[PDB]
């Protein structure tokens, strides 16, 4: 089996990405956000307290033909953005873009955290990365993807993120007519449950590449490019009268710049980030500083491919015995 579905910016910045998702019978249809940086599908539901829910679509497990509880299974999730949600969980069938898993852990929300609630276009998120960091308790649920692993033509999924447009999710086959050149694989840690891999290095602009090894996790689900303090400082350096702001809280910079592009080597490939795709726009309605969407990742504990990095390639997910992540041009 395939499947294939349109991913679409949330907003004129690219902050988050939602794709359709068929949930139960008849399918509700859910929006959400695809996020290779967790492992849990939960939903705005009929459960979530009515104050926090504010014009999210929600799923109503009691109209679902094929919704069952999951008897005492619970769910509590924090993310790296201090968001959050918890609640019960069913289990129901969930279709993306033609494939179907019976079976799949439903996360339904009783509580989510003012930014969840703030997001009127995102209706809960879809986690693509390992099942060992799935929250449900007692009883640990498998991924959307760990789930059609074995039916799949191919035991891949692939991003292919838009600049300020649509872009496409697919399982379980890889589109040769989305990228150009080669796909360049490199080793994937599973070790804290990410798609965790060690970049060869960077430049900026048409400065020379710099050979270092940078490992990080590349994270759908996170907006922007989280890099060292070092390589971060190097980037900014090259924009005139662009600062780090602790009041802001990351690199600003005028909006009048013209920002260089950055590269990010993956082997012994490169994949170039047009400077176009860094800039954040307006810190506030009408100010002329601009956010940067390279910034350190030095309060994390971990450097993190974001959307900023990732919807300049073609990026393939393959979830063999063995997993691997590529990276392409497009």
């Amino acid at each position: 089996s395939t499947g294939s579905a349109t991913t679409t910016p949330i907003d004129s910045l690219d902050d988050a990405y939602i794709t359709p998702v068929q949930i139960g019978t008849p399918a509700q249809t859910l929006n959400l956000d695809f996020d290779t940086g967790s492992s849990d599908l939960w939903v705005f539901s009929s459960e979530t307290t009515a104050s926090e829910v504010d014009g999210q679509t929600i799923y109503t497990p009691s109209k679902s033909t094929t919704a069952k509880l999951l008897s005492g299974a619970t769910w509590s999730i924090s993310y790296g953005d201090g968001s959050s949600s918890s609640g019960d969980v069913y289990t129901d069938t969930v279709s993306v873009g033609g494939l179907t898993v019976t079976g799949q852990a439903v996360e339904s929300a009783k509580k989510v955290s003012s930014s969840f609630t703030e997001d009127s276009t995102i209706d809960g998120l879809l986690g693509l990365a390992f099942s060992t960091l799935n929250t449900v308790s007692p009883t640990q649920q498998k991924t959307f993807f760990d789930n059609a692993k074995a039916s799949l033509d191919s035991p891949v999924f692939t991003a292919d993120l838009g600049y300020h447009a649509p872009g496409t999710y697919n399982f379980g086959f890889i589109d040769t007519t989305a990228y150009t050149g080669s796909i360049t694989y490199t080793a994937v840690s599973t070790k804290q449950g990410f798609w965790e891999w060690t970049s060869t290095g960077y430049a900026v602009g048409s400065g020379t590449f710099k050979s270092t090894s940078i490992d990080g996790i590349a994270d759908t689900g996170t907006t922007l490019l989280y890099l060292p303090a070092t390589v971060v400082s190097a980037y900014w350096a090259q924009v005139s009268g662009a600062k780090s702001s602790s009041s802001v809280g990351g690199y600003v910079f005028p909006c009048s710049a013209t920002l260089p592009s950055f590269t990010f080597g993956v082997g012994s490939a490169r994949i170039v980030i047009p400077g176009d795709y860094i800039d954040f726009g307006p810190i506030s309605t009408g100010s002329s500083s601009c956010f940067g969407g390279i910034q350190s990742s030095a309060g994390i504990g971990i450097n993190i491919f974001g959307d900023v990095a990732l919807k300049a390639a073609f990026v393939v997910f393959n979830g063999a015995t063995t997993p691997t992540l590529g990276f392409a041009s497009k």
